[PDB]
């Protein structure tokens, strides 16, 4: 899962962010303990 607990002292929004990216995202953040991305291109 991209959101966790241990996530960096987070949630999981620098992966969901980077990982995103390499889809063709331009953000990514976890919210709901879910990784929501944004702008994609």
């Amino acid at each position: 899962a991209t959101c966790d607990l241990a996530s960096g002292f987070g949630v999981g929004s620098s992966l969901c962010a980077a990982h995103c990216l390499v889809k063709g995202y331009r953000g990514g953040y976890c919210k709901n303990k879910i990784c929501h991305c944004r702008d994609k291109f």
